[PDB]
């Protein structure tokens, strides 16, 4: 959990325009978060769980293959969920001006880590 | 119909690795389509809008706003699913490789284009 936490440490800082993240199992359950006091990391995990669930589906039957990673872009902020291994999901709250590539950039590398740890 | 499907032949025309699109409604019916002879019109739209819809209610829970943009990435290929203004959605098939900075910038133009001939 603490090199998870550094990893999420890493991703975060490289610039301020990732606004928190957190590691969930596959199911909702949050591993690790690097998120304000005031966030709430449960309703953040099962939303991004069941979101994942049926991107999945929807991915598999439109004929992208297996799911990756799905970015959902809001007038306020986004939110980058990733499949971090079959056992895992990072999800990334983003400022709604970031720079996308970076961060997508960023992102990847946190994925291959994170899946490494698994 | 014909101007909104001249404006999906330039978007589709413009770069080779867009495979199709579709502008459908916010119930996921097809307004109108540039797909290849393959695909499946129907579901394309209809799991656009269920996805749209369900990542919309979380969104808003997650208090990050109205949703306007998703993309979905697969090991096979991306689909890009965006907001035409409040009655349409453009839907893109792109490949796994795509460019994906000029692919949003034509997305953009396109979605104002369309929000503009559905403002009526």
């Amino acid at each position: 959990t603490d090199k998870l936490w550094y990893i999420l440490q890493e991703l975060t800082s490289n610039r301020g325009d990732i606004q928190g993240c957190t590691i969930v199992t596959t199911q909702g359950l949050p591993i690790t978060s690097l998120l304000a006091d005031d966030a709430n990391v449960s309703l953040i995990s099962a939303m991004s769980a069941a979101i994942i669930s049926v991107a999945e589906s929807a991915s598999q039957e439109l004929q992208r293959g297996y799911l990756q990673r799905i970015l959902l872009e809001g007038e306020l902020g986004t939110i980058i969920i990733s499949k971090a291994g079959p056992h895992a999901i990072l999800v990334s709250l983003v400022d709604k001006d970031a720079k996308l590539g970076i961060i997508l950039m960023l992102i990847d590398k946190a994925i291959k880590q994170i899946a490494e740890l698994m």
